[PDB]
């Protein structure tokens, strides 16, 4: 009915990391550590790192998913509004309802789930290049936070599950995201307020 949101690292040692990207006028995403929340303007590529501390076995995959922040809202699925989805900006793989989106991962699959009716999209777990310590996985969000039929404003948490190849959970961590027209400003408005 309502997906987990507890940090869980597991055997593996998995926690997410992100760039420090700044807060300037025409920065396209931006994370805050201190309200653990990434600001991004819409469709825009979001880099999101994934940490482990030994190699989780040949199989394990990394899903995405967006649940409401908000108890009172929790029980209802994250999806594009109804402007977002009939916009025909699909790249070939992604359903035009589903939020988030893997950039240029032909091995991304994604899921309706059949009971829940919630949207996810899982990629295989790669290991880093040579000479890279993580290794990255760059998402979109394709709705704003504030379009009407979808979000409405609601504030969202995107939760990212280590899996093994049945799906078991292995690790799990997550963020807030507010998609939004200018992320720098947002996110220094947000600190401002936090302090
Ligand atoms: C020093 N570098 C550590 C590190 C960091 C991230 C890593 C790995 C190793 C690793 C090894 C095998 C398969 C996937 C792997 N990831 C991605 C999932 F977090
Ligand atoms: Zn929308």
């Amino acid at each position: 009915s309502v997906p987990s949101q507890k940090t869980y690292q597991g055997s593996y040692g998995f926690r997410l990391g992100f760039l420090h990207s700044g807060t300037a006028k025409s920065v396209t995403c931006t994370y805050s550590p201190a309200l653990n929340k990434l600001f991004c303007q819409l469709a825009k590529t979001c880099p999101v790192q994934l940490w482990v501390d030994s190699t989780p076995p040949p199989g394990t995959r990394v899903r995405a998913m967006a649940i409401y922040k908000q108890s009172q809202h929790m029980t209802e699925v994250v999806r594009r509004c109804p402007h977002h989805e009939r916009c025909s900006d699909s790249d070939g793989l992604a359903p035009p309802q589903h939020l988030i989106r893997v950039e240029g991962n032909l091995r991304a699959e994604y899921l309706d789930d059949r009971n829940t009716f919630r949207h996810s999209v899982v990629v295989p777990c790669e290991p880093p290049e040579v000479g890279s310590d993580c290794t990255t996985i760059h998402y979109n969000y394709m709705c704003y936070s504030s379009c009407m039929g979808g979000m409405n404003r609601r504030p969202i948490l995107t939760i990212i599950t280590l899996e093994d190849s049945s799906g078991n959970l292995l690790g799990r961590d997550s963020f807030e995201v507010r998609v939004c027209a200018c992320p720098g400003r947002d996110r220094r408005t947000e600190e401002e307020n936090l302090r």
